[PDB]
């Protein structure tokens, strides 16, 4: 699809079972999702942004549904504001910006 | 052109006869610029990103080159990490996302 950017760029994931609502955000280096419970192993890391930091547990090879498209790649979990999918995952669906 | 999302898309602005580097980013809502002096009156406002809510300073109708597009629009200056377009001035340069 082409998305205009008068309004937030939301789109339906599918991540651990769940169906969220998340940004797509060119800004963001990586994909950032509210806290959940996920599989496997993680490792914390800090994030920052406006405002400063937030801690966070990396999760690897998590695979997310992102507008109907599959990618597998690293989420971050934790205190964030707003579902994030950032340009790890971003490239997997051939996002690109366009003007 | 078509901006793919492998690296950050870091464009060139200009901006107060200055150059600048800032990220284009569809995650925000507003355009938010590192402390700088700007004309006029500014209007106060807070934003929340990841890490919180901060203070910036609101000036509107401000001359803004972006990847050699022109824009005229609100500015927010703070204590960004980075400079960010945000979407207030991605519409005015016909930016989309596209997957
Ligand atoms: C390392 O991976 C990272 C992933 C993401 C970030 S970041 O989120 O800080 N971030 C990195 C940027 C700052 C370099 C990504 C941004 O797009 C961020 C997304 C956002 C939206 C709403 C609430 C909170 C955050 N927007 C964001 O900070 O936008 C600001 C805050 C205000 C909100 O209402 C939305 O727009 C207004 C302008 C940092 C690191
Ligand atoms: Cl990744
Ligand atoms: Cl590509």
């Amino acid at each position: 699809p082409q998305i205009t950017l008068w309004k937030r760029p939301l789109v339906t994931i599918k991540i651990g079972g769940q169906l969220k609502e998340a940004l797509l955000d060119t800004g963001a280096d990586d994909t950032v999702i509210e806290e959940m419970s996920l599989p496997g192993r993680w490792k914390p890391k800090m994030i920052g942004g406006i405002g400063g930091f937030i801690k966070v547990r990396q999760y690897d090879q998590i695979i997310i549904e992102i507008a109907g498209h599959k990618a597998i790649g690293t989420v971050l979990v934790g205190p964030t504001p707003v579902n994030i999918i950032g340009r790890n995952l971003l490239t997997q669906i051939g996002a690109t910006l366009n003007f």
